[PDB]
């Protein structure tokens, strides 16, 4: 462990914490929370706090449901801002049923499920290195976001300077001085676009850190008259945002993807694991790419993938293997975007990985040069399948895949489809202005 | 023939026509023309006038290819308003290849081609009674259309009073002067929505009239400071515009759907015709509903059909059989909208119809009870398939159907699919504000 | 009168189609069309094919006269049915010379590079000249095009007889003077002044700092 009961109780009093956030996540990755006064800390810690866990369903919510909040002492942090009438702290939580057993519909409990699944396969840890990219827009006079970007910088160029706003900096600085362990940051292709990358960790810790990240970001940028967004494709004709996930499996504390005397120094396991991501992509896209707008980013020309394939050096491969070996031997899935619920994504990915490891699946040819030109037909004759063009399509594929459905859980699954189909249904019946411009005088 | 080149030449003079409009239609429904001074009437009549035939292929045009214009003297018309300097007149023309053969790309030639099929099966005529519905919005100071309607009238309401505007009256009064045979007009179920019904007529002559119609409407509308539109679904949340087509088959000038001592007075010739529409509807939709915006009209809640089935009394059936019998015995198709290209719509329809007659297709049970209650499973488990949700689907479907492909023509089919696909691809990559509204703060 | 402004400016709007003024030409010898030869390939006479050949020869030279203004070279850009290469065909996307279908009396060569800003008396002078210079010297026309101008590369178009038009007024001018047959087609007075005015027009243009240049560099540098 990291923190013990009394360690926490000492921390709270000394640091003058006065407001605890009991933090959790809903199906739509949205970050929920029940918040108590410091004085309630005890009730909390004894796992006695109750709330309406149907909040987990998001808007598909129908009936109320009393559930318990189980804090996780090791996820205890004190927020650096705060300090008004006292400081704030949080606890990430696992949602239990009123009968003491963990609530399945909880995404955090769901990953812990597939993780245990991994251990039965005899593995030690599942590592994630995420690279979450975001846009910073400006807030208008009313304090309302606009389409104005925070700068005009590009890829990796030093911008903005150290005199003023410099969100990215102040974010990494806050994160670092707040327990985080960041690797690096940089400006991204599109103007106003940014990326912070954290050191790898185990799935749960990595997903918890992604949810805390987003928040800390959203927060910092608001503080500088800016609006942060993790919306995949906010603007047509510019780069969208994505969250490539760097994945690695350990066995007995040792990377199991690596192998010196091998080809590419990638272990047989590696090759199999990859194999799995290859055959489940089209059927797990709906989860890694959960919003309607997610598929507007999945268009050719913007670094984002569009076909199921893996390379070591290509324009925009679904999967790619970075240079480093040894401990850094890893598989990177580049489909995933920020909108995705980290817990659901990691669980649907781990699950597809293990599946290919379990059933010893044969990884396909690594793609050399050109998936862009090589038209549909040819691309097909090479076993290169296209991702779903729309959320609708993505759903029809997810619903067809037995193992992917099992990765979610009857409850999580049922409600996730429920949400997405209504989400799509709305967007489909909507008459966008584009239609009016194209058709109103034409016809 | 209604005129002889002498009555034409005579009339042109006594009436002082100074400008001839040789009008034809492109594959995209659009109404085109080449204008020549009266001093060239002779060159036109002798089928000598040339132009860029590839204009028929619309925006997917690549190379330029000359072609002739053969004016149909029976389609002669002297526009009423036209003055100052002299009058104007028109000729609907057929497109011929530089080498005397008819251009296979011309949608008007196509109809005539399918119509011939009909003749081979001994039927004399194929009749159409179209129900063209359209919206009327206001022009701003700049002469630009607005989202504001010219009235707040309702279904069959006495729209605009006989003082001033009354566009629907003037349209009809002008149409009647031009030797039109109008059955009756009326206000439709939404503010600014109008309808004018024509007397039944033969497929070609009626199809020609539809085109002329939208012209006259367009013209007079502006004349009143308004903007006519046949866009199937101008605005989300109100009724869409459709163009039902009352179809009937004649075997030597004697309605072949009528059958006195018969079940519902519908002959077996009729019953088959229904069947053909039923099986093919899903496949001919991309043609009768050519626009992206077309599928926003094909949504539950209005009178527009969302699934295949015929009935004599229903909420919104794809096929409906009106009361009148004898010479008035007809099948009504209610999916077609005013954006569809008349000549193509009839070819694809005649095509599915005849396909059902010659193959003695068995028509399904007519629906009666609320299909609105039966969901997919229920509807599915019966002869009730859903129509295509998006242009994309309507296209795949269409291009799958061998008999609906032979209905169009290789030339016409090649480009129609090309245009439509790009139309779709442009819409798919577009980022609409709705998306920014939904996601820019949620994520 | 109708409250509008007509322009014959070649390319008023970036990214939209430009205005051209194709020219259908024909030579008559004894009241008959010297271009029509019903019996030879494409019913085109040896007279006709020669004429075409000369246009192919002097195209890159006369473009400064048939497309005089600076804006004219903005229309000479790929994508809009305006020719960019010296070539001919009876049927292609954007040929410099097109041969229409009509035969007999209607047998003609259409030159598609000419824009409406050209001077009609100079554009025909130069065009007739390149054409007379072909018949006079019996010049051989190359092969027409099948279907690959914008498709291949400049180095590829090059590995054939297909050269590009000048990409600028300044470039087109340097080509105009290089040619003696074309210069003579105007003559001392017309030639000297045209050059003097066009060169100026061009120096004027090239010293100008545009909003585009400020949009890209003002901040980036
Ligand atoms: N790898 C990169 O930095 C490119 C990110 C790009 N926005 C994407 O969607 O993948
Ligand atoms: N007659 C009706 O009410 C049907 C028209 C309806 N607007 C459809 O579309
Ligand atoms: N299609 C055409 O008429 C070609 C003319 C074109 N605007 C050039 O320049
Ligand atoms: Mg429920
Ligand atoms: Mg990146
Ligand atoms: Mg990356
Ligand atoms: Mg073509
Ligand atoms: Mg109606
Ligand atoms: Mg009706
Ligand atoms: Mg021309």
């Amino acid at each position: 462990a990291k923190y013990t009961r009394e360690d926490i109780e000492k921390l709270v009093k000394e640091e003058n914490v006065k407001y605890i956030r009991l933090q959790f996540t809903d199906i739509l990755g949205t970050i929920k929370n029940v918040e108590i006064p410091v004085s309630q800390l005890g009730k909390a810690l004894d796992n006695k706090v109750m709330f309406d866990g149907s909040s987990i369903e998001g808007f598909v919510r129908i009936e109320e449901s009393d559930m318990y909040l189980y804090p996780d002492l090791n996820t205890f942090v004190i927020f650096p801002w705060t300090a008004e009438k006292g400081k704030v702290a949080r606890f990430i939580c696992d949602i239990y049923n009123p009968d003491g057993t963990p609530f399945e519909g909880d995404p955090r409990n769901n990953l812990k499920r597939i993780l245990k699944e991994m251990e039965d396969l005899g593995f030690s840890d599942f590592n994630l290195g995420p690279e979450p990219e975001f846009f910073l827009f400006k807030l208008d006079e009313k304090g309302e976001p606009t389409l104005e970007l925070n700068d005009k910088g590009g890829y990796f160029d030093l911008a903005p300077t150290d005199l003023g706003e410099n969100c990215r900096r102040d974010i990494v600085l806050e994160l670092e001085e707040m327990g985080f362990e960041i690797e690096a940051s940089h400006h991204e292709v599109a103007p106003g676009q940014h990326e912070i990358d954290f050191k790898y960790a185990g799935a749960v810790r990595s997903c918890d850190d992604i949810q805390t990240f987003k928040l800390v970001v959203k927060t910092i940028a608001r503080k500088h008259g800016l609006h942060a967004t993790f919306m995949p494709k906010p603007l047509f004709g510019v780069n969208g945002s994505g969250m490539h996930c760097n994945l690695s499996l350990f066995k007995n504390g040792v990377n199991a993807f690596f192998d010196e005397n091998a080809d590419l120094q990638l272990s047989e396991t590696a090759k199999h694991f990859i194999a799995g991501i290859v055959k489940h992509a089209t059927s797990f896209t709906a989860v890694t790419n959960p919003t309607v707008n997610s598929y507007k980013r999945l268009v050719p020309g913007y670094e984002a993938p569009c076909y199921v394939a893996w390379s070591a050096q290509n324009r925009s491969p679904l999967i790619r293997i970075p240079a480093s070996r040894g401990i850094s031997t890893r598989v990177e899935v580049r489909s995933v975007d920020p909108a995705a619920n980290p817990y659901l994504a990691l669980s649907v990915l781990l699950a597809a990985g293990l599946d290919g490891i379990k059933n010893k699946l044969e990884a396909p040819a690594p793609i050399d040069r050109n998936i862009y030109v090589m038209s549909k037909e040819e691309r097909m004759e090479n076993g290169i399948v296209d991702l779903p063009a729309t959320l609708a399509e993505a759903l029809e594929e997810f619903k067809s895949n037995e193992v992917m459905v099992k990765a979610l859980g009857e409850h999580l699954f049922e409600h996730f489809i429920e949400a997405k189909e209504i989400e799509w249904d709305m967007f489909r019946t909507q008459v966008h202005p584009w239609e009016r411009e194209q058709y109103m005088s034409q016809y």
